[PDB]
């Protein structure tokens, strides 16, 4: 397919580890969504890192820039935590190796393995956005496309919204 | 630009009824998917019919053409059963009142209310396709866009594929 | 330390599964195996499939075959998963068999298939397993978080519930 | 015959709060399991406290003893976190107001709102156990009944086991 999928952990991939009575960043949830989507080929993703927003580092962010630049595909999906998605998307937007590529960041406010998740919808929408949008770096959430330069995460209302005018 | 959703029943919307001890075509599952999607914009969901592929008629297919034609929006998602999705899509492609509209048909091989369903992914994918594709009539399934004129449903593989 | 419990499956609503090629439900693999897989059980328990019928296709020959299998079991604690529409008739028939004299036999199932959202199946299986281990010798129906005497019970098909006669 | 159900929080009740990106102890999951169990009457529970195993106190434990002793019912289910369950069960075992009551503690190693949870099976089994066992205090987990004086939680293996 023309699409390459990268994962950088975050809320979307959280799973319960019963040995510590708490969530960890687990197996990439996009693999679980694509498993039941009846795709033509084997499910194929790249798992870059498995951090949550607290232990994600600038080194982890540069590693994403290098992985995406080395991909041969020009249509790119990156699943990520929402708390520092804008920071990653603005960083990728300044990399010249990404000039001709459509790069879409998405994830979920609720882990896929928790009831009532936005994850599967967001993954479908984001896959289609990555295929169909003109070259650029975008955030796809809430069934819409956000310009990362003009967007912030509101942690309190769990949503992306326009920056302060 | 705003999306309008029309529903025509099919597998995607099947639900268990205790008294039938069996499935019936239920409330549109797209509304359940959009509920947990934390949407930025308002989306109208209009139910045109609640049939399965066995009791969906040519009269039902004409009624969908009339409702899509009367829609003010140029971005339309229609949820439908897969067994005759190609026939509906080919019919809508022939209608002059759909010039300038992007109309995407989608649905699910497995009911949304059954474990292991393609429905939520296919709804996300088809919503974006309806917003982003140029005017025309399309089928969005298997994370791909199909041209209805060059596509068929393989019943046994439970897949859409190119003719040839 | 093996469970005193043997589980027999005879099909019914509990086990219904969606088949793509038919665009509808068929009686599938026993849902009790899926529930016990996530139950973290202490004791080994045998699940034996006797039949894969719904209540519409069930015969007097099938019921006689179920009575022979239960009677031949070594265990004195038996769970039988079954459709609800013919449960009372199976339970009354098992109640008449001398080979079942020393045994606790509990029939249960679900009004909604395990594999459909909003199912009573996992609750019913937990309740019925405990009932089969703890009740005095006899034949019982376990549904609605209660124990029913088959001779004094019927299925109200309209209300989708077992009730006193 | 009548069962009284009390909840004290723990793993079974954890729910994701998207405003903090983490789990909190939430609405008692037993209400969700009983909702789909098609019971004869309204689902009725007593929500005593909403601690996890790390914030639960000997005062919270004594408050459960007072609540269970005030119940008119002689069949009692208490949902609880597993890491503190043996100490609660042993404490209730010592209370004279509980002498003629069957008191069953249960819960789940995985929250009910996370996929692949033991919660619904465990509630079904423990409801039956509370109705059927002789007076005493018991832990119902792993499809069997444990004597709390002879039992410990193995945190690493997520299981109750004999001391042994
Ligand atoms: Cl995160
Ligand atoms: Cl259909
Ligand atoms: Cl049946
Ligand atoms: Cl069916
Ligand atoms: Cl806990
Ligand atoms: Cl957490």
């Amino acid at each position: 397919s023309p699409l390459r999928i990268f994962t950088a952990g975050g809320t979307i991939d959280k799973d319960f580890r019963l040995e510590e009575n708490g969530l960890v960043v687990g197996d990439p949830f996009v693999a679980e969504v694509l498993k039941t989507a009846r795709l033509a080929g084997a499910v194929s993703i790249v798992a870059l890192s498995r951090k949550d927003s607290l232990d994600f580092t600038e080194a982890d962010r540069e590693a994403i820039g290098r992985a995406v630049g080395q991909a041969v595909e020009d249509h790119i999906l990156l699943t990520h935590g929402t708390d520092t998605m804008v920071e990653t998307a603005r960083y990728l937007g300044g990399l010249p190796e990404l000039a001709g590529k459509t790069v879409v960041l998405s994830g979920a406010m609720v882990p896929g393995r928790v009831g009532g998740s936005d994850a599967a919808f967001n993954i479908g929408f984001a896959c289609a956005a990555a295929l169909m949008l003109a070259p650029g770096v975008y955030i796809a959430m809430h069934g819409k496309v956000f310009d990362p330069a003009k967007t912030r995460k509101n942690r309190g209302l769990g949503r992306f919204e326009p920056i302060d005018d």
